[PDB]
């Protein structure tokens, strides 16, 4: 075919081997998710999408696959992020300072992939998936990482932080998933402080990011939700992996 039924682009080449050996890595690495089966993980997240219309899927449909990677990690060290997690995912690798989505199971599963079923096939639509903009937001994707990154933001507790990309006009975007589902998700009985961290992207110079609007934006939606506010510029995000790595006051 020379046109794709939908807009995005189609499920990842070999998806279900990259998932599958996601999966046996992560829970070899982690201890803790020794008990995981991971053909059962798979045939859970399938039994997610296949033979479903990929406009149609709900949270229910990923409660299977959410049962099976359940898994607790440190309330109090989660670093969310939003457009940028690149640096947020080369920080927490540096001594695990941190616990990203993408350093829980499923979140490790499904990082930077795509993937979707169709109505009247029990197949995977490697051709095309829907785009969550010009098709439907109810798609296999999107429903995943708001359903379970819900979830991590309903387990945080104490001090969470928070990377943004202070690059954008909007460093806190209301419409990003962190700004409309896992900020509204973090509990006012547990977490005590969101402090986020600005990373500047321009030269040297730059703004004190932290009296941007949009950060004041976020400060007050929170403190309605009973929680304090921090923030922090990192104005050369090059040397502050360099100060985590290696701390040992070079000028840190």
């Amino acid at each position: 075919r020379w046109r794709q039924t939908w807009s995005g682009p189609g499920t990842t080449k070999r998806f279900p081997e990259t998932v599958l050996a996601r999966c046996v890595k992560y829970t070899e690495i982690h201890p803790e998710m020794r008990h995981v089966d991971c053909q059962s993980v798979w045939d859970a997240f399938k039994g997610a999408f296949i033979s479903k219309h990929p406009c149609d899927i709900t949270e229910e449909d990923y409660q299977p696959l959410m049962k099976l990677g359940t898994q607790t990690v440190p309330c109090n060290k989660i670093l969310l992020w939003s457009r940028i997690k690149d640096l947020a995912h080369q920080f927490t690798q540096v001594q695990r300072d941190m616990f990203t989505l993408e350093d829980t199971l499923l979140g490790y599963l499904a990082d930077d992939l795509t993937w979707c079923g169709e109505f009247d096939t029990s197949k995977i639509n490697y051709q095309s998936c829907p785009d969550w903009r010009k098709d439907c937001s109810n798609n296999p994707v999107s429903v995943f990482w708001k359903t379970v990154s819900r979830r991590f933001a309903e387990a945080a507790c104490d001090v969470v932080h928070v990377m943004l990309d202070g690059s954008r006009s909007k460093i806190f975007d209301k419409d990003s998933t962190f700004g409309s589902v896992e900020v509204h998700n973090l509990q006012p009985e547990k977490v005590q402080t969101l402090e986020a961290w600005v990373i500047h992207g321009g030269r040297e110079d730059s703004r004190d990011l932290c009296q941007d609007p949009t950060i004041k934006e976020l400060e007050s939606i929170i403190s309605k939700r009973n929680i304090q506010f921090s923030c922090k510029n990192i104005y050369r995000p090059d040397k502050f992996l360099q100060c985590v790595k290696n701390p040992e006051d070079s000028s840190c």
